[PDB]
């Protein structure tokens, strides 16, 4: 496991949802699933000039997966993936430049839930979790697992789990008065309201 440290204004926003009173905490499932369409998109026309790259799996979905005993909602599309050098280097260039400008939105009066126009919707997680891991497998790279509980710091290791073929695994480790987002009936009421129409097959798993 290594352990990176965050640039001063991404641990500022990181803290700023984490932290803050707002009541409309349920669009973080609206962004994580745009994340994951992305990400389906992006593999998809990928293997229109390279069938190969479906390889490691031809199935085009997204999993919602609740679980009480450990307190988790598990995210999970089977989308491009994400290298090492995603995980470290790419994504937090686009993480810096996207805060900059959501934080001067912000200030300007902007609403939180506009958070992914800002290419950050990842951070939206926080609003009810205390901790999050993603596990990632690309076609250009082994499997890795990106934690963070936002406290200024982030680990990347390899991930030793069940291998995932090509894909990402968005696991929220929810915080204590966020255990409605377990429940069945309110999964299913925000996806409707948000994610309708995301032109992949999404999966609400129950227990
Ligand atoms: C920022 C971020 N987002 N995120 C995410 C989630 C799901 C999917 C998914 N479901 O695939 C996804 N996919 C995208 C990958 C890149 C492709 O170009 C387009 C699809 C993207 C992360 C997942 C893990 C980590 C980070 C992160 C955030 N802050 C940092 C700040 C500094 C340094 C690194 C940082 C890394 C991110």
């Amino acid at each position: 496991m290594e352990t990176f440290a965050f640039q001063a204004e991404i641990a500022q926003l990181m803290s700023l949802i984490i932290n803050t009173f707002y009541s409309n905490k349920e669009i973080f499932l609206r962004e994580l699933i745009s994340n994951s369409s992305d990400a389906l998109d992006k593999i998809r026309y990928e293997s229109l000039t390279d069938p190969s790259k479906l390889d490691s799996g031809k199935e085009l979905h997204i999993n919602l997966i609740p679980n009480k005993q450990d307190r988790t909602l598990t995210i999970v599309d089977t989308g491009i993936g994400m290298t090492k050098a995603d995980l470290i280097n790419n994504l937090g260039t686009i993480a810096k430049s996207g805060t900059k400008a959501f934080m001067e939105a912000l200030q300007a009066g902007a609403d939180i839930s506009m958070i992914g126009q800002f290419g950050v919707g990842f951070y939206s997680a926080y609003l009810v979790a205390e901790k999050v891991t993603v596990i990632t497998k690309h076609n250009d790279d082994e499997q890795y697992a990106w934690e963070s509980s936002a406290g200024g710091s982030f680990t990347v290791r390899t991930d030793t789990g069940e291998p995932m073929g090509r894909g990402t695994k968005v696991i929220l480790h929810l915080k204590e008065d966020q255990t409605e987002y377990l429940e069945e009936r309110r999964i299913k009421e925000i996806v409707k309201k948000h994610s309708q129409f995301i032109g992949y097959p999404i999966t609400l798993f129950v227990e």
